[PDB]
């Protein structure tokens, strides 16, 4: 390889575009979690998000004068096949077919999730996730947008984040579909996994260039070393080593329920990938306890931001050293960001050095990773601008730009400043 480097921002469908019932959309399990009382903070839902589906083109002009070289962005599933399998949205598939030309135009390489959480409502009716059909119809949706896409996409990550689809959508119940039990989250974590694999196989027959999957990461720390090493199963090798052909770990849970694997499907799970996706925001920390997963989260040592997230740059420097002497395949971080309070009054750039100090340090900390030796490949700012923060709506920002909803306006902050600089910088 001799690629430059790749300076990215991200986002997802579901955050950013709107057009919820436009278009021919389906609908999601977000868009029916948001339905409920009490699911979202804010009683907000992705409707009207940051209105992108419309004004995708002033987003480009804004990452292009920044100096960003990638986009990572998400296809919504129900954007393309309203109920998950058979009928397909021509009108969904063509706003990403022109997305991808505009990017390609404005010199932006094109880095596509095919799955951030967006599950058709109409599957999650027959199970969801829980349901292995499920997973072959993850396939069908994976291989028709390579049909469409791969002739300009280089990048094809299948998913994003299965923990939290797996853990927070079935088990906290935090996440949609809202599912709170730990056999449905271990079925659904399964099924996220043979869709990955099975979708791997059907990008590259299809054109995909370079296949991967994007995965959280909650490093692990704290005084007792087995508690530390549940935890450190739990959030980091659950879907890690499935990936690198090294099964499940041990299970981290007492008297775990049934998982439904079948013959052959780790061998799926573990077919070679191009690239592993890493997002990171956060440590935990951790004391032993007696739940069905033995262990207590500790508050922060220190800084936090505004979701609680202890600020511990130096945990990105050692995951990635970690990773890189696990995983053989490049890295990218695909997300990693911060919200700080903001509030906009008129001002030409909103002022949020706690954000600026935030990434400041997290990219030293990734780019002395990979002076060392580790093979990361760019690093993506989560997020562009402001947008509908899942179980938090509207209530946290992660924007580079500030969106006042109401008006749709995008303001820069101090960070979109930075940023630009960082990323000419010598």
């Amino acid at each position: 390889n001799a690629e430059k480097f790749l300076w990215g921002v991200a986002t997802s469908a579901y955050q950013i575009e709107g057009a919820t019932q436009e278009d021919g959309r389906g609908p999601s399990i977000w868009d029916a979690f948001a339905q409920r009382p009490g699911a979202i903070r804010d009683g907000s839902t992705g409707e009207p998000a940051c209105d992108h589906y419309r004004r995708y083109e002033e987003d480009i002009a804004l990452m292009q004068s920044l100096g960003v070289r990638a986009y990572r962005f998400s296809v919504a599933w129900p954007r393309i096949l309203p109920e998950g399998r058979g009928r397909i949205n021509p009108k969904g598939l063509a706003f990403y077919d022109r997305l991808v030309d505009r990017l390609l135009a404005s010199g932006i390489t094109p880095f596509l999730t095919l799955y951030h959480w967006d599950l058709p409502l109409a599957l999650e009716e027959r199970g969801g996730w829980r349901s292995r059909e499920t997973a072959f119809a993850f396939a069908e949706y994976a291989e028709a947008v390579a049909r469409a896409l791969a002739d300009r996409v280089p990048f094809f990550a299948t998913l994003n984040e299965p923990w939290c689809s797996a853990f927070l959508g079935h088990w906290t119940g935090e996440h949609a579909p809202g599912l709170r039990n730990l056999e449905a989250a271990l079925r659904a974590a399964h099924h996220l996994l043979l869709g990955h694999g099975l979708a791997v196989e059907a990008l590259r027959a299809a054109g995909a260039r370079r296949v991967g999957i994007v995965l959280n990461f909650a490093p692990a720390y704290g005084e007792d070393p087995e508690a530390v090493d549940v935890a450190d199963r739990y959030h980091n090798r659950f879907f890690l080593d499935p990936i690198l052909g090294k099964g499940y770990p041990e299970s981290p849970f007492r008297d775990p329920p049934p998982v439904p694997i079948l013959s052959r499907d780790l061998e799926l799970v573990a077919r070679p990938l191009d690239f592993l996706g890493v997002n990171y925001y956060a440590p935990v920390r951790v004391a032993p306890g007696t739940g069905t997963l033995p262990v207590r989260y500790l508050p922060p040592e220190g800084p936090a931001t505004a979701m609680g997230w202890e600020v511990y740059p130096e945990g990105l420097y050692h995951l990635l050293k970690r990773l890189g002497r696990e995983v053989p395949w490049p890295l990218y971080v695909t997300e990693n960001g911060a919200a700080y309070p903001d509030l906009w009054t008129g001002e030409a750039v909103v002022e949020d050095p706690e954000r600026v100090a935030y990434l400041e340090a997290h990219v030293e900390a990734a780019l002395r990773a990979r002076e060392e030796g580790v093979d990361l490949r760019g690093y993506f700012v989560w997020s562009l601008m402001d947008n509908f923060e899942w179980a938090f709506g509207y209530t946290r920002r992660f924007g580079l730009y500030y969106v006042d909803f109401p008006s749709q306006r995008r303001i820069p902050k101090r960070s979109a400043l930075w940023y630009r600089e960082r990323i000419a910088r010598a």
